[PDB]
């Protein structure tokens, strides 16, 4: 089957509609997608037939070739209903499951907002030209929808439609955007304090004098950092790009380096015979150390935020 | 093919019923009877002359209703068993399916929990006439080899009046299946528990030691050995960005090692100030205190989780 | 197309059997030979006229039983093989399958234990006649390439007698084929008890020794060893929520490492109290308590379990 | 349908292009793998024939048999258009999803350089022969390629296809390469910086005398080494060959054995009362490991860049 | 459609052949499946139908049922040509891509050589009897064909098949076998190097009178060797058979224990004032680790090899 022909030069307006069933660090969403078009060429008076309108198979009559953008493989389509009114308008409803694929911006994690994009594409003919558009009424979300450990803020889609030409043949795309913000709240007792408390138990040798004590202390504790960033492993960013939380952990790796320093030199002062000295920094340490963390971790703070 | 026609303006009853057959895989799937049941008099035949009790269709021959379920991964894996037609009109339609539940677990309650698992059904209304899902509890239950290891199947059973509502301006008529199960939590204590209350109370041995090499090697060292059992029971400990009962008491130990090292200092720092009266009242105050503030605040969280 | 009629009332003998090709991937997948048989008098021929033998049928052309398997985790992978009629109208139907076998291990004896995997046929009766399964015993067995790794193939049978019963008002008959596995356990002991054994035994040195520091690094570091080592066997260590030989054997090891601390830390408690006699009394029993109470409670733990 | 026939003794000239609409340490891409070729037995004059094109089924012509090389399964292939012109030049396009199958060469990870590979092949038939080609303008890539971590410098093609026998039968490849070079800034704060802190932690052996303080400074730091090499365990290569950053690591692993042998040296001198000698060689060690380090370093980065 | 009938008694060889396209710890395979027979149904003479060949389409003729044994499922099968010469005989090609489903013998890791499988069969009908063949000028693989960290040796057929009975009808049997052997070096500098470095720092409690230093030298190390075994956990094996490297790991941890026993008794005979003994021993430790280590090595490497 061919597309309609045209009344006149206009191309063939396609009123798409997305509306999530179900939506389920990657994403899959469940939907209705809705497309309205008319062909006259299935025109029908309503009195010979005998109904008020006619329901066809997608083999039956010509269906735009409509495909999607950023998603893993061929679509798991299910056509629900095809419904032509007398006049050709033709209304159709398909449910697809497809795989969101959008690389999120781990910049601000775990205090981040995330805007999940869904690509509508259509390629026009040789016969005519054809153009998405927006049936607002169309597009939405169930209440059902869940997205554990995030806030979905909404569903919406850009109404005015990409027009460019590819390969000669002008094509037409359309943005939906799943607008979704985290659910930070269990991030401070499962992954900042803690990791706060190994580091804090290390600044204990700021109140002591044991060489053997000390080094057990730092050293120790530099373990116990390593092993608990393992136990973590899955709520922290595989990212290549500078992260909010990552330079807060490289921060953590540098201060420990600094208190083996301090440490260190105190002891050999004390070796050296220069007490008085080494009291004195190890006695500045017990409010360098904290203060310099406090300040830096704002210095940052101000720096993603 | 289009659907029955109404005796009168009535909408179309489906008689839906789900059965069990089995159940497998912090995930699970199902394996399932899908039994549907309409009258279409379009069908119907005077049984008299047509000899036979009932005729076998095949589902390309006559209208069955477009049924999709909701909360599962992709298009069902369908396999149509028998389609049969009363004299009366009526179809007996049976599928066999096998589906993965997409409903997450509450694990606020972890490892004394029980679970309702959702299986949603739904049918969306036509032009023509309107479409409304029904249970047959004669069709709705679940076999006897249905195992959940570590779980305990309570029931199977299904929200029998219909959420009716309208989606982009049709009628849609939704079902409840709801696989209530609770889990087998006894083995929690030997394997999760209590060898992570061992390494906690090995820490507080260091209240009856002055030994500050020796203290600062009992907490820190320890520190490490509940990390690294954390990370040996990673699976078994659930990843929940919410509040948990589970989550809490881990947290809760996080804290106890660090005011473990605070005592530990401080003990130290009145030994070498010499005040040992004052550094001895307190470690032997902490011999009471850390297991008496433990079992308190355990109870405290018990009671503010159940 | 229908069933074959009955002569009189009798139901449809379906001759079942599977001859096992392959077995794989502690979860096991199957690929084997379906091979059924039942009487049609419909497509029967005299050979004379027909010239032929048997003739050969496609799977559409004939009416061919729906058998479907109970404990399969994917709609089962199809490959008709060969159909074929013999004069009197008997059906012979081969069929190659791969499928994945979803039956739970019994770990309560790992890794000194003896499966029986499970492959379950069914079929359901129809309206027009009733169908009951039966045993072809001489298309029931296995190749002798079949290797799973770490396990004996000791059998492939079958229970010849089928389990009728009613569902959802229909009848339905149920036939089940046993392979039966026992372990390779072998390795295990220079795997994973040895070395579990040694980090256990170079903790309890810590009872020739009066260094509280020494001991403490003993016992505790011993602590880290065993759960890293722990995690190093994962894999061998069971995910299992029921009581288990295994399972119980690291669990007395966690309550070992905590006998032994206690012990440490009363030592060294004596020591600075000036009981030495009294200690040295204790760190000396110690030396034959802790490795006859293990042996002990293995023996008993052993009996337990065996 | 057999293949058209040829006008002399000539082969037929297929031309090929793929355009990237997406990409996604392994690697996948979503493209539109566009075919021309004549076919004159399809050929019509405009002016009788009215129409300018004519739109086909796939099942309706002779397509040539195209087959990717390096692939995981037989191609999510979806067929777009199919546009014969009044000369019979069937204009074909199709929409595949395809997992690229090329190893990378880790030799200089985390500063290299990768061309993945997309050959096209074309087995030739007893009637006639086949020979692939190359359409400029039907070659690309959309913008919203992306490859996070890897910067995607060129799509491009070898346009000279290399033709070999293959079983008694002619075969005709064609070399698509998608050049990209990796994303490395936060290599340095994440895997190379504590790894060098925990050994610059370890050398503080150094200005110490006491084994006990020492044997804990060495050794547990080694413990604190492997611990973070398990922490980045994705971040490092599996390689079966030698590689700069499996050579560093090495060379670490080395590093710290050496200043156990210094450590145990001084503390055995000490115990032989030569601590003239022993106090020499931990003097020495101050400046020699951080030397060596730095040179040998050195040695590597130029052995491998 | 049925088999072709026997001009006598004679079975039907089937004339098979795979050519390796693309392989790629566990194994697959992407190739081409040749298979030729005589039906003389299909026979013409070449001169009054004036084409050498003529192209059929898989339904259009009788194709044997060739089916794969060691592969994970019905393998993804397209058919590349169909071509009958002058006297009956079929050129049949496809192109497969399949899993290997051969279990690897460890026994020899990380200096192992693997014969992977690949099993054709095919079952004889009630009509004739089929028994299969192989065409050695069909039969290789493409030179691209990489196997990362293994040497692809051959890729050749066992000829003579096996023929056996099955449930009453005869099967023929091929075996196809892709031998490999490994690409070892880099497990020294990986895998046995750092392990025997944390060995080597154990000993060094023979050098050492400090029991603290000494506990924490030998218990410490212990607690690296099972780390750095965890590090290396994917590069060496699941067995549930010995292995040459299990055996190996196994001595290692027997040493660990060796070591802590000598240190604790020359702990306790320095307690118990008997230091002429434990220096003496603690003198024979510093020769006999390293002189048992390497007997044993030896005894293993010769046990295995």
């Amino acid at each position: 089957v061919s597309p309609p022909p045209p009344i006149a030069d206009e191309p063939l307006t396609v009123n798409t509609g997305i509306y999530l069933i179900e939506s389920y660090e990657t994403f899959k969403v469940n939907a209705f997608l809705s497309l309205s078009w008319k062909d006259r060429r299935l025109a029908f008076d309503p009195v010979r037939s005998g109904v008020r309108v006619k329901t066809y198979e997608p083999e039956a009559i010509w269906i735009p070739e409509i495909r999607f953008v950023n998603v893993e493989n061929a679509r798991d389509a299910d056509v629900v209903d095809i419904s032509v009114s007398p006049d050709g308008t033709v209304q159709y409803l398909e449910r697809f499951s497809a795989r969101v694929l959008s690389p999120l911006d781990f910049r601000r994690y775990p205090f981040d907002s995330q805007t999940l994009h869904i690509y509508l594409i259509v390629r026009s003919v040789d016969t005519r030209n054809i153009v998405l558009a927006v049936d607002l009424e169309k597009v939405g979300k169930n209440d059902d929808v869940f997205l554990t450990g995030w806030d979905i803020e909404s569903f919406t889609a850009v109404v005015k439609p990409a027009n460019f030409a590819l390969e000669d043949r002008l094509e037409s795309k359309l943005d939906y955007q799943l607008r979704i913000s985290r659910q930070y709240f269990s991030y401070i007792p499962n992954i900042i304090l803690p990791m706060l408390f190994i580091l804090f138990i290390s600044w204990t040798a700021f109140w002591s004098t044991s060489y053997e004590a000390n080094v057990t202390l730092v050293v120790s504790t530099l373990i116990a950092h390593i092993a608990f960033n393992i136990l973590v492993e899955c709520n922290l960013p595989k990212t290549p790009y500078m992260t909010y939380t990552g330079a807060i952990i490289f921060m953590i790796y540098l201060f420990y380096f600094v208190a083996v320093i301090e440490v260190t030199v105190q002891h050999y002062l004390k070796v050296e015979s220069q007490p008085a000295r080494a009291a004195s920094i190890t006695r500045a340490s017990r409010i360098a150390f904290p203060v310099v963390f406090l300040l830096a971790n704002i210095i940052l703070a101000f720096l993603f935020f």
